[PDB]
């Protein structure tokens, strides 16, 4: 139910997105943390510097800064850059990062994943 | 393709205990531009896998030049228009690299590769000869 809109994975089958499935009907700021947990399997939180961009019927945007973690109010992008997505795959490859110009990136990651960064400058 | 002088990589740095670094070549008078953008990447090969990164060198060398370097295969890129005139703070001595910093835009994204748990840091530029953003 509950998914980011600028980090994806890397995969043998493609693009791959970190999604949660909202059985409490949290919101997107009771549940920030489960997303890093998942981020935390490929990269090194405690040394990246990163933001998070949550889709739960509106936007809400988070600054992950080596696990600490703040709101995002005045950013307006939209995320909408079509991409083709998959479910299934079996190993990750690299962590993809949706930056911008007021949304930059410090990213150690794990196990030899790539790195990989793209930029959106709509809205 | 020919250069003269000093060319200057401008899209990407190491980031160091001291802050930026910038790679330079101080003389190219004879050197063709494969060779030149290939000691670049003979540079960065030390910082990350180049076997397995795909990623863009842009060069000036009084007027700007445009490389994608593809998994060790270096191709000239044409009709790129960023000018990566952001005023930057650089230091030339340090004892420690602890990331490589890549300016990335909507025609040069960047896919890496770190050796030695070195940081990726990703920034964009929008600034163009022609949009009206730069300077």
């Amino acid at each position: 139910a509950m998914e980011l809109v600028n980090i994806f994975l890397e995969t043998d089958a493609g693009r791959v997105k970190f999604a949660i499935k909202n059985t409490d009907d949290v919101c997107a700021s009771e549940l920030i943390n489960k997303f890093v947990e998942l981020l935390s399997e490929y990269i090194h939180i405690d040394q990246s510097e990163f933001y998070l961009v949550v889709k739960d019927k509106d936007i809400f945007y988070f600054k992950c800064d080596r696990g600490s973690i703040s709101i995002v109010n005045n950013e307006f992008y939209v995320f909408d850059e079509p991409l083709l997505f998959v479910k299934d795959f079996t190993n990750v490859t690299g962590v993809e990062f949706i930056v911008t110009e007021t949304m930059p990136c410090r990213i150690i990651p794990k196990n030899n994943h790539a790195v990989i960064s793209v930029v959106t400058n709509h809205k």
